[PDB]
């Protein structure tokens, strides 16, 4: 034909790119090889939660003024409760193989994050602020400071731990937030200020589970990938950086990223700035959004369930359950259970102990 | 490597026995011609 | 067939070779051990981490 | 004096039978919790064929 | 081996979870049918049309 290959100029290969543009071109169809990449953001769910509310929207991005009672116990109020923030992006339907026994999964292997907003701080002029001395500026937002995010193909496991059991927070009324004794429906133990097994809970909803009681149980978090800090301190300075070159790859030791279950991309995220030091003396603590550039790819994986047994399950007939005597959990009413394979030449000891302190 | 089988005796053939223990234990993976 | 391994036996019996605690608990009723997974061999990825029986 | 004894093993829950000595007897409504009674199955008063099978 | 094939309890399934449709009666003691003829390959032409197979 006419290619010319030696006479046309040399340029570099890169991979190309099928569509560009939100949500609806997520439908689209791919192959194999295909790679997405996902841009999004999660603004700060931190007491006032919702600027579209016309009595006290004004103070989006924020809290109440924060302030310690002075009175055994404590009844903090919901707006004073900073809450994690999350979300899930629905992906879509991929190809099966049942005759190999195997399907695709959405893989994520690495994930671009920056916080937004960040320049906004350097407002010293708001017209309630606490000067810092006669005369000069108001004082900067700063003071605590708690970030964190999440990426993973399952909502994230909580843990639960506070600092002092006594507190009352607000009831488990469905616009509340989600505490301790909410879960396990009864009045919170001094076990609670310290780690507790039984507190844990995963994160449904947002806005619901507040900071200062729940933190990432990092025990069942395993097939999500999460990344925290904080700083404490009255007035303590705030240090946040920021780029498009910094890049997180989420593949674990083994190879593999997160891998969304229910075709579903969960994502959280909390991140609060410090305080805002007004002129009354009260103070309110203040967050900021962040922004996600998820990078997805497809991954083949044996299918772990037996579907006939799987679907069997939703029949009535097929899988019947009782109201029996306790037989699994802490009162199972099982005394040993042995399991035989294969033949071994005869031991002596037919009660073996594997255990060296026991006997 | 094997052992001489004329200098060691022979015993008898029990069924080989994989685990013992409580409720937990039933989740071990077993082959097709396990006993439970 | 002798079931129990001679050598850890005696092991037992010295304080030296076998040093006690008096700990936190990991085992019994108020145990602290959240989880325990053993792995052996190889095989293909399952399609789900938080796999259930 | 009366003895009874029985067991059964299956992959089912077991299936029963109604079979009252004397349908006269009232037995104690099902209210979320109590014995339930072949007038809790059968949503009338035993008939006095409930006496046979 | 699997006695009911897996093929059939999916149709059976969605079905039941597919939003129901109350239309007019098709099926059972007032259905609103009233002849149903099925074909399958060619013969001679039999004299009665209204031959009923
Ligand atoms: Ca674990």
């Amino acid at each position: 034909c006419i290619p010319k290959p030696g006479c046309c100029p040399n340029v570099a290969s890169v991979p190309k790119l099928l569509v560009k543009g939100g949500v609806e071109v997520l439908s689209v169809v791919t192959g194999e090889d295909s790679i997405t990449q996902i841009e999004l953001y999660l603004n700060p769910r931190m007491g006032v939660n919702s600027p579209d509310l016309p009595t006290t929207s004004n103070w989006y991005t924020y809290t109440y003024d924060l302030q310690p009672k002075g009175s055994s116990p404590d009844q903090p109020i919901k707006e004073n409760l900073p809450a994690y923030s999350v979300a899930r992006v629905s992906l879509p339907m991929l190809n099966e193989d049942i005759t190999c026994d195997t399907l695709q999964m959405w893989e994520a292997i690495s994930v671009k994050t920056e916080v937004v907003g960040i320049s906004s701080l350097i407002n010293v002029h708001y017209w309630d602020m606490k000067r810092v001395h006669d005369y000069g500026a108001g004082i900067p937002v700063s003071g605590v400071n708690y970030h964190m995010f999440a990426i993973g193909g399952e909502p994230l496991d909580l843990q639960g731990l506070v600092l002092d059991y006594q507190t009352q927070y607000p009831k488990t009324t469905n616009g509340g937030p989600i505490t301790i004794e909410t879960v396990l429906g009864r009045k919170m133990t001094p076990k609670n200020q310290g780690l507790d097994p039984q507190a844990k809970a995963k994160l449904d909803k947002d806005g619901n589970y507040p900071i200062e009681v729940w933190c990432p149980d990092p025990s069942k978090n395993e097939n999500s990938r999460y990344y925290g800090s904080i700083q404490t301190g009255s007035q303590t300075p705030t240090v946040l950086q920021f780029s498009n070159t910094l890049t997180t790859v989420l593949l674990d030791e083994n190879g593999v990223g997160p891998l969304c279950k229910g075709d579903g991309l969960f994502i959280s995220c909390a991140d609060i700035v410090g305080f805002l030091f007004k002129t009354s003396g009260k103070m309110a603590l203040h967050g900021l959004p962040r922004y996600f550039n998820v990078t997805l790819r497809k991954r083949w994986v044996k299918n772990p369930y037996p579907v006939v047994n799987l679907i069997n399950s939703l029949f009535s007939n097929l899988m019947p359950k009782v109201s029996g005597q306790p037989m699994e959990g802490k009162d199972n009413q099982v005394e040993e259970v042995r399991i035989y394979e294969g033949s071994e030449q005869l031991p002596g000891d037919p009660d073996i102990v594997r255990f060296l302190d026991k006997f």
